This record gives C-alpha cells, sequence and structure tokens, in this order.
C-alpha cells in the first residue's frame, strides 16, 4: 500500500553508437555474474532475467548462444559474453592506451586525472605497471597529459620532488582546487 | 631666541573635495579629544583651539552648535561632530566595503595590501569579522582583490597551504619583494 | 707493432680570431708551465716543445723573445707570455665583467649558469668576491642576468628564501631538470 522502491536494471548492448542508458560492458558483468551465481532463482529464469538487461547486438548474441545450444548454462553464456565483449588487451597495449591519453579538449582537468585514473588500475591488473611506481606515473602522466595552468604547475612540481608523492585523493585535491 | 618647531596642527573641514591638507575625521577626533580632555585651560580657550583646526563646512557646524547653545562643553560639540561626521557604518556594510575593495588601477599591490589591512580593523572593531580568522581573510581578500600572477600568486597559495599564516607585516615583506 | 694512443698538443696563438683547433692562454700555460718544470729534457729540448704548441702571433713573440735574448730560460720566455697574454684584470673591472655577464642570445640557460661559475672563480682568484658569499651571487647573477620565467623563476625564489643555499651542482640539477 505504500510507496515503492523501484530501482534500474543496468542495460547492456554492445553497440559502439551506445545510448546513454547503456554501461560499458565490464559494469554489465558485474551484474549478470550475480544474477547467475548469486540469486537463488533455477536456471530457466537466471536466463530470462540476464536476457531482460540486454539490447540491440549484444541481445543477439544471447540468441545466436542459446539457439546453437538450449542446453547451455548461464555461466558458458557469460563465458560467451566474455570472448565477444571483454577488453582483450596486453601489457604493451595498456601502458601505451594510458601513456597516449591526454586531456581532452572539452575536460576540465579533474575529470582528466580521475578518467586516468581509471586505466592505471586497468594496467596495474594486467601487471603492465608495478604497483610500487604507480604514483610516480600519476604525476609524470598528469604533467605530459594536462593542459596546466603556471600556478598549479608549480604546486604539482614541488610535489613530484617533494620525497613521499601525493595520493590520487591528494592529487585531485590540488587540481580541483586550482579549477577555478 | 634658538630655533623653534612647531609640529603642525591637524586641520578638518568635512568637505568631500578634501584639501591635501585635511585629515579623514577619526584622526581630527583623536586631536580634538585631546583638546578636550588633556589640555589644562578652561572651556573658553578649548573651544578656540578645537575652533582654530576646523575649516569649511566643519566649521559652520562649530558655528551652528554654539550659537544654538552658548553654554555647551567642548565634550559635548565633540558628540555632535561625532553625530555629523563620525562614521555611521553596519556589521554587514562593514564587511560588504572590505569584500568590495578591490587593487585601484593606478595602485601598486604593496600599497593595496596597506590599505586594505586598514579595513579589516575597521570591520573588526565593529565585531562584523572575528579575530581569530583575520589572516585568512588577508591572505583571500588579497588575491581575490589584487592584479598578482604567477610567481607571487606560488608563494602566497604556498603560504595558505604552508600550515601558520602570515602576519600582515610577513604579507607585506612577501609582496614588497615581488613589487621589483 | 701495436695500436698507439697519441694524444693532442694543446695549440695556442693568441689571435682574437682564434682557429677551432686553438685554447685560452690560461689553458696552453698549464701545459707550458709542465714542458718548463716537470718533464726531464734540456732547455734546448724544452724550448723546442714549448715552441712547436704555438703558431700565429704567439710564436712570433717566442722567435722576438729568443731573437733579443738567446740565453733565456724557458722559465723567463713563460714570464714574457705572461706579461703579453695573461689577463691584467682587477677588483673593480672582474666585478664588472662577472655582474655585467647575462645569457646570450643563443644560449641554454643550464650552459649559461655553467659558464657564469667560471667568472665567479675568476673573480674570486683577485679576491673580488668573498668566498662566503659565493652562493649568494650565483643565485642573484642567474635571476637577474638568465632569461627565465614561470616554474623555474618559482623554483629559483623559493631556493634563495630556502635557508641554506645551493651548491653549484644543485643551481644545476634545478636549471636542467627546467632545460626539457
Amino acid at each position: 500500500l505504500l510507496p515503492v522502491k523501484y530501482c534500474k536494471m543496468r542495460i547492456f548492448s554492445g553497440s559502439t553508437a551506445a545510448a546513454p542508458e547503456e554501461e560499458p560492458f565490464e559494469v554489465w558483468l558485474e551484474q549478470a555474474t550475480e544474477i547467475a551465481k548469486e540469486w537463488p532463482i533455477p536456471e530457466a529464469e537466471k536466463k530470462r532475467w540476464v536476457a531482460e538487461s540486454l539490447r540491440g547486438p549484444a541481445l543477439d548474441l544471447m540468441h545466436i548462444v542459446q539457439a546453437d545450444n538450449p542446453s547451455i548454462s548461464v555461466g558458458e553464456c557469460l563465458e560467451a559474453f566474455k570472448q565477444v565483449f571483454g577488453s582483450t588487451e596486453s601489457r604493451r597495449t595498456s601502458q601505451v592506451k594510458y601513456l597516449r591519453t591526454y586531456q581532452q579538449e572539452g575536460e576540465k582537468i579533474s575529470a582528466y586525472v580521475l578518467r586516468l585514473e581509471t586505466l592505471l588500475r586497468r594496467a596495474v591488473e594486467k601487471r603492465a605497471i608495478p604497483r610500487n611506481i604507480a604514483d610516480q606515473v600519476r604525476l609524470e602522466q598528469v604533467m605530459a597529459g594536462a593542459n596546466l595552468g603556471n600556478v598549479l604547475w608549480c604546486r604539482l612540481q614541488e610535489l613530484k620532488d617533494q620525497g613521499p608523492l601525493p595520493t590520487f585523493l591528494q592529487l585531485m585535491k590540488v587540481i580541483r582546487e586550482e579549477e577555478e
């Protein structure tokens, strides 16, 4: 009889021309694995609740996969989705895509350093960057790739020379304080 | 028979078109209160020595106030002067006139920060600014209101982060050392 | 029967229009004094080995000096060379030639500060600068005489206020780290 808290299913589609409602695949797989492993419901409704989150090309893959094997488990479907849509980067290509990444022509700089920190985690999980130098490659890649103002650059240059280097949180604090 | 030194009387007139010889009223009252309280001679001599420091519109007020009551004391005259010329500012208007005060189009920044400190003392005696944040509002109002850049901005922004904040004297030293 | 690693003789000529192969006189005298004092052979071999390092006007002086006194020692020849080519500076002129020395129109600033330290040593040898202020006159002459801006100016300005002043080596390290 009360109001009820609806909550939005995370939609995925796999098109490059993605709509604003649609996630990157790595986020969708974190939902689909919950439906696969954690929910208690039988496999026939797991399949449906996975399928009801898909749209466009990604839904076509679910149809292809199920039609080519009607006995398939949801776990084996998610292996097919990992194989088609999961990112195939190597140690070489993840270092390159990280180091190639500069501040975009429309970005404010505090968005750039936050965007950049996700690529560092991507590269560290590939073992393409050692954890013990992550701070160095943060400051260096920010200072290489950002459109820095002089008064920020002095404070970043000081911090690079300081001895103990910034956390990502402190680097964001310093950059945010110069966004004005 | 020796040389002799006449330390000059502080002249006041109350006109907006004040001549270079003429004090702000708040300074003249500090002289007139000396002649009122401290000097030993009778009220008739005090009246004349007060009047001899007044000129133009402020002298006209002394004539009005005396003519409407010849029995008046010099102390009671200075209450009339406080009422007509003494600064009428409220708590808000002292903060607003402080925060509105930017570096003038012909000022060097080393003059501006000293001009500005007098307005802070004005606002503190109104209890409009808490004494314990005076240093913050110095650095902030300097950095907001002055025409500085780059090399000086770095040292001031550094000092804002340094822990214990500058005295007015040290802030003046830093700004003067960049006037060159 | 083996390769031999012969090392080039330091040629000197004393012309203002010096060729790229030719040393300044102070470096040549440091070789000629070795041939005078340290080599074992007689004066008649010393004279020839000194003369074989000279060219043009400096060789003409060796001929003049020997012809006007064939009894002369190699040491007394080098006294004639010190008298004709050795620099005749004074406390006044060495301070001026140092403080007048700015960064050249084609120089990198890291080359300029190294050139500048040689002039400081020149001045200290004439007692024209006290050794205990050499650090101040480095930072001040760099900051006055270089072409500078932005992050390096801020770092140099900080270092002037830092307490213990830079060595020349550290001042070079700082300037080189901003040459990029």
